[PDB]
DNA sequence: GTCAGTCAGTCAGTCAGTCAGTCAGTCAGTCAGTCAGTCAGTCAGTCAGTCAGTCAGTCA
């Protein structure tokens, strides 16, 4: 029809959902206006991982495309932290030092809120074994089985990551 | 005892068979003379910690 549609992703509903394609079409926008929904709904804050750090200095406009969407309450970001109606939206951080992160403790998570997951072509970003990477990140994100659902987005189909 | 001979040994003659030098393709051998990826340094650029400069939340 007209624009990305998460319906039946989110409809067939794997606790850990995997989408590849549109790159730059939408892939990103239903995916960062869901967050905002569960706020709405007044559920969980949500966690961005980022691949690196200078990614994150011009970033700060997350909810730009999304107001057209919800134009109603209040969706601003006070610096690194996002703000809807002034509650914590986004815990926000590249992957350099999740480590220190996860002692922390890490309650409320909604939704996996990333994509370019994996580059095509782009191995230098790349961290070694990075796929246990994203395993100590869901551990350090989870509490149960509830509250996550995942999401894997790369721009294009590949049948030769390792993953 | 002459005329001089007319059917076997005899020697003038081969006559196809014979040996083995002598070049000879040729033989893969081979070993060596040519040549094609292999790596090390150095060139440009990616990470994630510095400096250390600065509009600004709690106060004079
Ligand atoms: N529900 C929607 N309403 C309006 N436009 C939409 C909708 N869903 C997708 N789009 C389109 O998606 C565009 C922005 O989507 P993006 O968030 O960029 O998706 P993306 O594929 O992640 O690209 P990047 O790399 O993340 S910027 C908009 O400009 C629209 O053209
Ligand atoms: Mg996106």
């Amino acid at each position: 029809s007209l624009f990305y549609n998460p319906q039946k992703m989110l409809s067939y509903d794997r606790i850990l959902n995997f989408v590849i394609g549109a790159r730059g079409i939408g892939k990103s926008y239903a995916m960062k206006v869901y967050p905002i929904n569960r706020f709405i709904k007044y559920g969980e804050q949500f966690i961005y991982v980022r691949r690196y750090k200078p990614e994150l200095a011009k970033v700060s406009n997350y909810f730009n495309d999304v107001a057209q969407e919800f134009p109603d309450h209040e969706l601003v970001v006070k610096g690194r932290r996002f703000y809807i109606d002034g509650k914590l939206a986004g815990w926000a951080i590249p992957l350099s030092v999740w480590q220190s992160e996860k002692s922390n403790a890490y309650p409320n998570v909604s939704t996996i809120v990333f994509d370019e997951f994996i580059r095509e072509k782009d191995n230098s970003n790349y961290i070694p074994n990075e796929v246990s990477a994203l395993l100590n990140l869901m551990d350090t994100v989870f509490r149960n089985r509830e509250r996550v659902r995942c999401i894997c987005l790369s721009n294009a189909v590949s049948v030769v990551n390792p993953y």
